[PDB]
């Protein structure tokens, strides 16, 4: 009916409670579950759904061979009911492509899928499930976007894209859409030196995105967007609690305005909630690989270059595989505050488990509680030996 | 539109007619049916559905091995259309966990799932399909709840939980929720010495729950809740017709205010309708194992310590497997009275049928008739040899 | 919104056009299609659906063995979208049992399922998808009903039941329901000597049912019901064009008020439209077995004991299997007249094709045209050898 | 609510962006995907869907053997959600037959299916999902229609049919339907000598159809219909850019009013958008077989017998299989102009890939952009060796 406005602050995060989990790889061992990766969660005013990029084959299907590859003509953004698995029969295709974002503005949903060969990709922006706008590649090198939900305020839904090198300077743009049309775009500004796969959330008329500096940084760049002024800033999380992967060991002092060095030309999509003392960071447990996942309460991580954890919660054990992670909230919930949520992609198969010829994932997702809840760990749960 | 009020009495129960049956194990021999256990039935104002705890794998799936276990990260409360089986493609996840309850208040549904390791479990209370409240374990020993529907009156939906030992005193609480928020909770009072898995129904502004004393009692404890005053009482069914399992042979006199002794540290979820002469008790036929199921009309069972059956109906033959059973009613039906209903869980596989490596169930459910109807028996119907 | 009234006459039937066909046995060779038999079609004001009695297993499932049997605890009335097959995932259970009828009254649907052992069966009458009324067996010998849709007028939906012998006099009753409640019932009157499986249609405030005299008659009994007066009459179709199966060869003169003799203790559900010159009869082509199906225009068949065909249409070749057939119309269509429709059940498997251990069917259905359309034949289409 | 009127012109076509793709053959290797051919796309005011003719078996099913044949009793027009595959469980049958068209008039949808033996076929015209009108064969030789969407204006939906020889003069008629009823029909007029499988679109109260002259022409006939006057004209595309298949090499001058000769008794359904300088033609890349697909901008193709391409876009590489192609638009989109769209059928299996015994297809579909977007190619993507 009316466009949603970001009028609330974050609820106090004292722990994380289980929100959804689809067990897709367990179930897909013997049912028609699509191979996916790059999953996320996003809410409409009346429903919240799981999203991901299909690979256009089931996991048991012979076409699952080769699905380690990120980009093909067979990928599409799909959505499906919360905590069900992405099956052939219940998955709704939002648009065709191999990089995506999607968000609801309070009236209807915008979905964006990018497709094409590496040197000639284009984004199509869908609004109310019809294509409205198209954007051609500007740097001819894998035009790509968030892989988790965008955020809207009064109809304005900013979206971060990158086109150019994954291993040196690239051309990142912030587009401000409304009803699927471009109001404005700007080149990246501020002190973030490289941006990929931004994870975003909105509170009190500001949108905060935690991104991946693939080039040099093991601290995460942060873009903050004013969706009214349609302007932004960028920096890094100051905290020495480093949250990319792979990454070096944690130091005692981080960097606010430069990449924290040690690891080049690699990373993983991740996220954080940056809200003064109410600040929580996600990271893999392993510094070397996408294994384990934990949440750490790091008061003032964004601005305090010596901030260390005051509390934490393990999400996935270090003996279990993790993957991309990202933020979403139910902007249409009851109550006085927005409840922070996140998902973690649990990647199975190649390259770490190469006795199968496929790569897929399942999803686990949590939201914050004002209680101090007991923790469990939440592995994918599938036995790779069953697929042999 | 408005909250439902328990304004009607029970219809006269003169027999039981078949209401629903999903044949899940028969069908799941060759289709994508999820492994479940702890099923139940619950109605919305416009639909009634089957509910259960998924095990996050199909029955033919290789992950069905090990599903005798009650608690894993792969379980969730699911619902699906009445008398269909719980399949991968038609099952709707209500929330994630390994103990649950759910009920509709006339406006929308509350669902509660508990998850966690044994010493650190938490309940999440969902209302209008969003998480609202969380409750951490208080005794650090398998926080657990009804495994069948709760009941609401004017928006107040009491729920019984237990945390603590299954084989000695435990800490049982009655929470009174409204819109997913805690109005009040109380510790168990009265003469029931141990409470698990309460089966509840509502009539004339009172809610009656028939529970399982796992510790000492082969008679069933009964909690009666006034959802206006938000107060309760507890006792046992007085009747010598004993209704837990396993249990000793029936005596001639029961116990009103103490466990009837003979069997320790075991039991099964069960139910009854306690309404003066219109009183019917469910039980397994076998005193030793979860086989068979019958309904017995035991006038004044609750209050008369010498009451014996005046009528009965066999539901499941003693040569067929039964399991948990519980009560629900369609509070939104037409007419002057609430029609008592129940389900029986028909457990197949381990431990009684150990040539398969799984444990699952199907559901049969009946409601009362004012006629004296002919009886059939209603087995699960699957042939275990087909799964070998 | 308002109850439907039978205010229109039949459209002129000049031929039959294809309406629906599900190819269930072809498709079910390699997908999760339920075994059924006793199918039919029925319309709501906004949709028309296929109906049948499930056998509670898929066709490829190992539980399909033994499905020649008519009555088990695993059967249910299911419905599913027009011309789709009855699958595990798209079939909606209306009620549990092994004999059924269903019709919409303009406001909501009534469905009736009978279940039980042979000597102790009961009907449950569901209205607005809730059980309302129950009827116990009166003759203790397979209480059974139409196996095709009932018809309503101003909320009154008459239903024909039989209880008693299939091979001698039985006790047939016409119940007049409204909102699932019994307004009245009457014992069969008139000159029909035995009634089973009535096929009904309504026009100009009268309901006509064409039934099966299993005992002695190879002509079909006809019940005509006034749903306002709640009274009926019965006789036989006068025509020498005999329409039961098996049956003797056609004579030159039929019988109006007695069974036409020659074949005892057998028959098949069938139907006709009896409307003066606009009269069409269905029958199997074979006099000996359920093979082939044809429509014959037999002016005044009901009343003229020498009436012979003036036109016809082959529906199923004599080299293809047929089965039960029955009538329905879309009472909520546009226009000035009700368009006659019918289905034919195409039975596959046992007893005629005994290299498989199952029995199932698919459905073909046609409606009348005022054109003189070209005919095709419409076989089930499945290859039994594929199932070996 | 009101009938749609064709009040807009075409948007400027500067390139084509990906719209939908179902990957049906890849997915159907290991899931219950129906065999189809003759697919298309059509929109309702609130949804756009894929359509095709089922063959009434899954691809892995043993009944897929023999599905090279165009006409059987097992075919039906089905629809399913955009970019999902046509599965047993999500496909909605529109009507039964082996040639079809369908379109929405702004109020509800008309669907037309033709069935029958070759010498005795009939069309049934469905409106608001009920049969309304029937049309018997007039030339007794495979009555057949568009195999892609029709177009409506103020309730009038013209439809082109052909009955008669595929290899000499035939009898083509334009029927003008409204609410499923025949307002008028006319025989083909103008200079087109043979018409099959018209692909249509509407703009500014005129409907343009690009058809297939199977008899003599390798240029495509064009019918232009005034749906207010209910009159039409026909000619050929003048352009030497020849767009049927198979076809001779392109000359320098085409023919406006006669078939361009070179290839007899063959062709493929195809389409074009004819709008002065904004004119784009589809064709296979190969002159000999249904391989590859490209779009060429050929200003004034309809009227200029020397027009050559000024721009183009490859859709499918010449090393990949193509098939039928056709036009549709979303008439209910926002904005000032109608966005041209098309699909291409990607045929797999027989006759070109005869190591499998089946023939099926997947779908790819694009719509126009006012940007000059980078191109990719969009193959079916399935590996035939996996099906062996
Ligand atoms: C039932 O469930 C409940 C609820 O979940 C469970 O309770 C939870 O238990 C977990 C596990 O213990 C806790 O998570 C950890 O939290 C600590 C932070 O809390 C500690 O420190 C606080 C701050 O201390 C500072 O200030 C205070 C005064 O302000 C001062 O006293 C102190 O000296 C210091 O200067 C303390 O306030 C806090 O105490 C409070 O809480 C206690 C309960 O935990 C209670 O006992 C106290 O009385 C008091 O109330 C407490 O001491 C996190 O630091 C920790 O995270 C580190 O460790 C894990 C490994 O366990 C690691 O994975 C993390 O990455 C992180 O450590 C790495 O990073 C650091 C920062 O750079 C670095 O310093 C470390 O060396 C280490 O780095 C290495 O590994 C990383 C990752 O691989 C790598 O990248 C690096 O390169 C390097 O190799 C955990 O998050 C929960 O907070 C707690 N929750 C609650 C509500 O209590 C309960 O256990 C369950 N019950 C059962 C029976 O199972
Ligand atoms: C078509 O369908 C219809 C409808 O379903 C079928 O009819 C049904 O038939 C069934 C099976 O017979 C009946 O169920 C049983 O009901 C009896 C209760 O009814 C009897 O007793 C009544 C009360 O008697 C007392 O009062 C009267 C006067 O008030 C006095 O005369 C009498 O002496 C006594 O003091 C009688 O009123 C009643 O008579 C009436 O109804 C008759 C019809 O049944 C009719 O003939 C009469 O004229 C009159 O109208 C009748 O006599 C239940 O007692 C019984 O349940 C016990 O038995 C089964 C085994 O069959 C068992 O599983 C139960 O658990 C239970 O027995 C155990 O528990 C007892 C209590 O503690 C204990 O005392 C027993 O020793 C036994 O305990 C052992 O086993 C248990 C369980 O394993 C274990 O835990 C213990 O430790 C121990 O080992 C049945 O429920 C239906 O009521 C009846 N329904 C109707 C409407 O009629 C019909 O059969 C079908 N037709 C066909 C052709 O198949
Ligand atoms: C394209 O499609 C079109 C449309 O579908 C196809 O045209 C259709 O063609 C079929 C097949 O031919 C026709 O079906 C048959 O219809 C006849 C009835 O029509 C005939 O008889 C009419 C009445 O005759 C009487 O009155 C007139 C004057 O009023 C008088 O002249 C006459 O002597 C007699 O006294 C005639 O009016 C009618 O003529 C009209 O139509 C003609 C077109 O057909 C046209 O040529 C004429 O000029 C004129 O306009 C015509 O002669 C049915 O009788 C017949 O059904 C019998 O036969 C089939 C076997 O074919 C059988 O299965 C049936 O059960 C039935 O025969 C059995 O039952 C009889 C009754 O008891 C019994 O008498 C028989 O001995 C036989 O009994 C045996 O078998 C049964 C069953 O196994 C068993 O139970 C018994 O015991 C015993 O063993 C067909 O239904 C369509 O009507 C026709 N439709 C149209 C609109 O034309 C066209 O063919 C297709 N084109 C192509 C190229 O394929
Ligand atoms: C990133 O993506 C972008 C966007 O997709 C990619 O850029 C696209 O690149 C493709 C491939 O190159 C282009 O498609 C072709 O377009 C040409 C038409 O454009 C050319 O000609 C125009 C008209 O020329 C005439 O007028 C001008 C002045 O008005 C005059 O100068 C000239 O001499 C002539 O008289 C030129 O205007 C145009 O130039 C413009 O654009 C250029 C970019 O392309 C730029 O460089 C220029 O500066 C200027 O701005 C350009 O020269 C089509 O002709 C062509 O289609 C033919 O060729 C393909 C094979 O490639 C074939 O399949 C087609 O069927 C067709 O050729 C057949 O048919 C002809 C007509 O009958 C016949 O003449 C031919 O002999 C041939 O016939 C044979 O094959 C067929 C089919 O098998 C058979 O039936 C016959 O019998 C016979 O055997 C392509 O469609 C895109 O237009 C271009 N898009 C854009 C926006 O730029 C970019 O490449 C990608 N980047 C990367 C890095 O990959
Ligand atoms: C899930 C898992 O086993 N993660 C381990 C993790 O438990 C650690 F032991 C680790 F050494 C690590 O990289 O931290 O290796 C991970 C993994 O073996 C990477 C190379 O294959
Ligand atoms: C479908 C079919 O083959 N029907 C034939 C039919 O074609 C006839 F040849 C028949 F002899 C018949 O009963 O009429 O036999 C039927 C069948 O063989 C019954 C005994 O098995
Ligand atoms: C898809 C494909 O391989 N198309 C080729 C295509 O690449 C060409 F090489 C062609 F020679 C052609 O017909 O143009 O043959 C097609 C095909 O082999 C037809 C006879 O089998
Ligand atoms: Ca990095
Ligand atoms: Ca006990
Ligand atoms: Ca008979
Ligand atoms: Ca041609």
């Amino acid at each position: 009916r009316d466009f949603n406005n970001l009028t609330k602050g974050l609820c106090t995060i004292n722990s994380w409670h289980i929100y959804g989990k689809d067990n897709a790889v367990r179930i897909g061992e013997d049912s028609d579950v699509l191979v996916t990766r790059e999953p996320y969660v996003s809410c409409d005013p009346d429903e919240c759904r799981f999203y991901a990029l299909s690979q256009g084959t089931t996991i048991r299907g012979k076409h699952s061979n080769g699905t380690i590859h990120d980009r093909s003509q067979y990928r599409a953004l799909i959505s499906w009911p919360l905590s069900s698995p992405p099956t052939v029969y219940n998955s709704r295709v939002e648009c065709i492509g191999w990089s995506s974002t999607s968000c609801h503005d309070g009236k209807t949903r915008m979905s964006i899928c990018i497709s094409g060969p590496n040197n000639n990709a284009s984004a199509v922006i869908w609004y109310n499930r019809r294509p409205v706008t198209e954007i051609n590649t500007w740097a001819r090198n894998i035009l790509r976007t968030q892989e988790s939900e965008c955020v809207c305020h009064n109809g304005v839904c900013p979206v971060v894209f990158t086109d150019g090198s994954a291993t040196g300077p690239a051309e990142t743009r912030i587009y401000y859409f409304k009803e699927g049309k471009i109001l404005k775009w700007e080149p990246l500004a501020g002190t973030a030196k490289h941006i990929e796969e931004c994870s975003c959330y909105g509170e009190r008329a500001e949108i905060t995105c935690t991104c991946r500096d693939n080039w040099q940084g093991s601290n995460r760049p942060v873009i903050r967007i004013d969706p009214v002024a349609m302007t932004h800033t960028s920096q890094y999380i100051c905290s020495p609690v480093l949250t990319d992967n792979p990454r070096p060991n944690d130091p005692t002092v981080g960097k606010c305005n430069d990449p924290y060095p040690g690891n080049n030309n690699n990373g993983v999509k991740g996220f954080s909630y940056l809200d003064g003392v109410n600040t929580w960071l996600g990271r893999t447990i392993s510094i070397a690989s996408r294994s384990g996942y934990e949440m750490l309460k790091v008061p003032n991580a964004l601005t305090d270059d010596k901030s260390k954890p005051t509390q934490g919660q393990t999400i996935v054990l270090n003996t279990d595989w993790s993957g991309y992670s990202g933020s979403f909230m139910d902007y249409w919930a009851e109550g006085e505050c927005y409840r922070a949520c996140f998902y973690v992609e649990l990647i199975r198969g190649r390259p770490k488990e190469d006795k199968v010829w496929w790569t897929s994932n399942s999803i686990v997702s949590m939201c914050s509680s004002t209680e101090f809840l007991g923790q469990w760990d939440w592995p994918d749960g599938a036995k790779i030996e069953y697929f042999l």
